[PDB]
């Protein structure tokens, strides 16, 4: 059972940090997407 | 009869101390389980 824990039981002490990192990169990516999806309409309204 | 005593009669001057010691180990084990079963609760409730 101890070997099964070391091979299976997750050491979530770092996996919680990893998943929080993943979700903050998610929010960052969505933020950059939202701010980038405003560039073309702006430059077209500027050149027109 | 004295031979039967020396071979069968418990010299409970030692078995009484053994009973006391075993009761000590039983209570200690109960307390150790009560203390250790709270480790996952604490670590998960505090880390999440």
């Amino acid at each position: 059972t101890n070997a099964r824990s070391r091979i299976k039981d997750t050491d979530f002490a770092a996996e919680t940090a990893a998943l929080s990192k993943n979700q903050v990169l998610q929010q960052a990516g969505t933020a950059i997407l939202a701010q980038a999806n405003q560039l073309p309409q702006a430059v077209l309204s500027l050149l027109r």
